[PDB]
């Protein structure tokens, strides 16, 4: 029977994106499917190079509390019957990073996204880096509301 | 364990929205969900009321063609575990009645999609109905490309 | 002090259409620009080779709807100094032809669109022809509302 | 009919700066006011204790948008163009710009780039345009 192998699931620091890890979780133990959880750190912040200490304050801090939330996830995990989960933290625009891993990582056969995110929930119903991604993913695409 | 209960699968006549069904039976099949296809007949095109035998002799044959569709997906999904297919033709603009009938049989709890559909496949990753689709579902939706 | 040299207003048989076409004209005396209306009537219809001729009886009375909405067109703008107008109906899936007209003649620097057509005034700010085009036009696109 | 109230949201990119030039050029023509504007987004990721981190990246910013504001303020005074309001506010620019337009309701167009800093190797037209066509009162004019 036809079986999902390779499943990315985005995650931001939002409800929505946890909703959608938690269910890439249950997709993953049903297709006994690998897992990655991917944050990407948004590095775009216009700074002159005199405030490249300061954005790295800043990013590292981010970067710290989503490896703090990546191991939580990873205990999760080893209570479920999900055989595995690779988590990875980069740098970059979020959008063009989750493209990117997709294609570039093209064993990927389903990518997992919350609806909305941080920033835009009472304003929209889908956000842009959802909206981008299931433009731009070369495989499928499912979103979690 | 949450699992699907109630799948929609929105429908046209390419084969991108074929192989939309076919993952739609394999999830309802994993979940054991009830599955309804659903063709819209788009009955939007201009016309006058002297124009109206013209357009329902047109309409007419593609609601007919799209119903032996269906009447060979029955026949499919007979040779699957899926539990069950409703099979449904509704005439409509077809982003409003997809949009419509999920909101209306608040139960459903996953659309299924293809990436591209009969118009532009060529031009698109992702058409207009889809798009439209993943914004307004009151619930999860998934991309099949 | 760059002027507009030759602007497209694609209409439909909408009210919003109109009104982007009235602008077109306005903008058109301004920069005394070549001003081109292009209607495209909608080919894409599902039908099989024996219904070729209910297509095309409802196709050519839209197409000639259109052609009288055009000759009105032009004698709005003998009344105003705008320098002529070009009336175009072309056969075709819209938001593609809109695009190729552009690419076809690359001398147009400006499209006028409406906002919305004729069909989702009730369930959208900006219609998937409008997003298409300004998308995918090689020049400046304005939306009318 | 004409133009009264032009606002031409501008980035830090190119194409936001074509906009711009466009922008006094539609301004001279309709005799308009003009105003610019620049959001300061401020959603970046961060805990209470790094609040003041965040300000000073964020003020830093700010005070770029602000010797571009005054080249631009130099260049609509060598033109017929009424005048020029320059702005600079901190918020989700895509929101921003949004309520800025249905908050001075005299706006009666919005001129845009049709990329911006991050993505004009990746789309045709950027993802705040993009809203901004969608959620406009008013016509929307994108540049390219
Ligand atoms: N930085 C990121 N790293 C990884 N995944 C992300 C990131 N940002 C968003 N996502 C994924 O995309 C989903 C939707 O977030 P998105 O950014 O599209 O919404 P939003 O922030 O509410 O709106 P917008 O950013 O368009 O204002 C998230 O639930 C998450 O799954
Ligand atoms: N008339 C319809 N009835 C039911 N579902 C449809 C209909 N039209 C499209 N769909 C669904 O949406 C999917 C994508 O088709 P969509 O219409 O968005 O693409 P397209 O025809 O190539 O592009 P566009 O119409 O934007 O030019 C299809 O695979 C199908 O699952
Ligand atoms: N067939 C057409 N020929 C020329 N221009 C068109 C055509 N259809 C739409 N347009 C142009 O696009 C503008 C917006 O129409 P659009 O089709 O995007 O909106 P809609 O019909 O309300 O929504 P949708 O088709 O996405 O449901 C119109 O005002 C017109 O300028
Ligand atoms: N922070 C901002 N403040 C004011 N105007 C802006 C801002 N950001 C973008 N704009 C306006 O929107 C135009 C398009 O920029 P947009 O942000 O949509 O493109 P992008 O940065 O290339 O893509 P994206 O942000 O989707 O990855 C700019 O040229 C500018 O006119
Ligand atoms: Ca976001
Ligand atoms: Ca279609
Ligand atoms: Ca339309
Ligand atoms: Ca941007």
């Amino acid at each position: 029977n036809a079986r999902y192998t390779n499943i990315l699931v985005p995650v931001d620091s939002s409800d929505a994106a946890q909703a959608a890890f938690t269910e890439a979780v249950n997709i993953a133990q049903r297709h006994q499917a690998n897992l990655t959880a991917l944050y990407v750190v948004d590095d775009s912040a216009y700074h002159t190079p005199a405030l490249d200490p300061v954005l790295s304050e800043l990013l590292d801090a981010e970067a710290a509390h989503a490896k703090d939330a990546m191991r939580q996830r990873q205990q999760f995990v080893a209570t479920t019957s999900a055989p595995n989960l690779k988590t990875e933290i980069s740098y970059g625009i979020p959008k063009h990073t989750i493209e990117d891993y997709a294609k570039q990582h093209p064993e990927i056969d389903l990518i997992v996204l919350g609806a909305t995110g941080t920033n835009s929930p009472h304003r929209v119903a889908v956000g842009s880096t959802t909206s981008y991604v299931v433009d731009h993913a070369p495989c499928n695409v499912i979103v979690i509301r």
